[PDB]
């Protein structure tokens, strides 16, 4: 018997493959993030992988670009986005993307603070 | 009220987030993609976005290396790996990496006999 893991986060690559390998077999596990296939396969002997080279769609970054994207069209209240990162925060001044920065490793209180001053 | 939506495929620093902003209130989603946080947003308004600006932790090839690190240390069967890309195929010999390629758009019919020719 076959066991086949599904690592593709666009929805309709993922659904065509499914379906596709229905048929042969039962074991089938989808996931949609790289480090998910690893988890995935830190748990379950898989005999064939179906891997999307060109995971993810869109990053982090990228999708704040689309997030705001959609409040231009919608013409929707503008979210508060605050980035959380490792790397050193040399600029922390608001831009397009970006509202405020809360650096890793987190401090809740840090985050709290931040994340209740954004929404007032 | 807040409604704030979390985008991390970290484990740690999710749960941490999740966490420290469950006292502020109860209307908080996660995701571990960025296709996701952008469907999450137009499915439902957030006032707040916490996005780790990192993400993803490992891409589709990064997975990919992860898997065989595995596999090597564990001394395990190795896995047959499918790529699936949208880009043109110049150079379909087998590697590390991965075991075939496959282009999108999917042909559900060639994804089954390259699945079954691996797992023969």
């Amino acid at each position: 018997p076959l066991s086949v893991l599904i690592a593709e986060d666009n929805d309709i690559c993922r659904l065509v493959a499914a379906k596709a390998l229905e048929k042969c077999t039962n074991d089938i596990t989808v996931v949609t993030n790289g480090l998910q296939a690893l988890q995935a396969y830190q748990n379950r002997q898989f005999d064939v992988i179906i891997m999307d080279i060109q995971m993810p769609v869109m990053d982090g970054l990228e999708a704040v670009s689309e997030i705001r994207n959609y409040e231009r069209t919608h013409n929707t209240k503008r979210a508060s986005i605050i980035a959380i990162t490792a790397d050193t925060i040399d600029d922390d001044r608001p831009g397009a993307e970006l509202d405020e920065y809360v650096s890793k490793p987190l401090n809740p209180n840090q985050l709290r603070d931040v994340v209740l001053t954004c929404h007032s």
